[PDB]
């Protein structure tokens, strides 16, 4: 049921999404081990992901959450990188897309920082890198990220140095307490609380 619609680079929708992508690159404590060494991306394509059934599933859940949290779904747009991006855009998020050993338990992880999601495009810790060159810092192979609509509801705040939501909460907010320049990461425990709205195809760029 999924169809992908190409946005034109001249479209302001493309531009606002590219700007979120580029502006949220940061340095990582691994020096680029997992995701590569870059300060910016070459964006190749931005597609809108259209799936009626996955959208209605998302909105039905969003309304329930909102009703449990003073009419506030606490909806964000957040990045997600995963080797399962093609399954996600066709079938939706589910338990198979959870990070079982994640620091906030077994849920689905999202990032404010695009470069943080980029670390997971080829697997946990970057896996073995790009399929073609086995290079976690490949400047040639095309990567994909999702920019997702995510319902957080009442989010448990965990300051930081498929399972269930903590009782009374709809998600977890991992807030970096040590690196004051890292943005938050978020965990949801039901796939119905995220819709994979934009599929972004890109390359990381070698610093000049
Ligand atoms: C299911 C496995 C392979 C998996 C997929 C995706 C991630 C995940 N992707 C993110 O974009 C992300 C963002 C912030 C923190 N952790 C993340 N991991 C973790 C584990
Ligand atoms: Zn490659």
């Amino acid at each position: 049921g999924t169809i992908l619609i190409d946005l034109s680079p001249d479209d302001k929708e493309f531009q606002s999404v590219e700007e979120e992508m580029q502006s949220t690159v940061r340095e990582h404590r691994d020096g680029g081990h997992a995701g590569g060494i870059f300060n910016r991306y070459n964006i190749l394509k931005i597609q809108k992901v259209c799936n009626k059934k996955l959208w209605e599933r998302y909105t039905h859940r969003r309304k329930e959450v909102s009703e449990e949290n003073h009419n506030h779904a606490n909806e964000r747009m957040l990045f997600h990188g995963s080797p399962f991006v093609n399954a996600i855009i066709h079938k939706g998020f589910d338990e198979r897309h959870a990070y079982i050993g994640g620091m906030f338990g077994a849920g689905i992880y999202f990032a404010e920082n695009s470069s943080k999601s980029n670390q997971y495009v080829y697997g946990i810790g970057g896996g073995t890198g790009c399929p073609v060159h086995k290079d976690r810092s490949c400047y040639i192979c095309h990567r994909q990220l999702l920019f997702c609509r995510v319902t957080l509801g009442k989010s448990f705040l965990q300051f930081s140095a498929m399972a269930h939501s903590p009782p009374g909460h709809h998600s977890v907010t991992g807030r970096p307490s040590v690196n004051g320049l890292a943005l938050a990461e978020y965990v949801i425990y039901r796939g119905e609380q995220a819709y994979p709205e934009y599929l972004i195809t890109y390359q990381i760029m070698r610093p000049e």
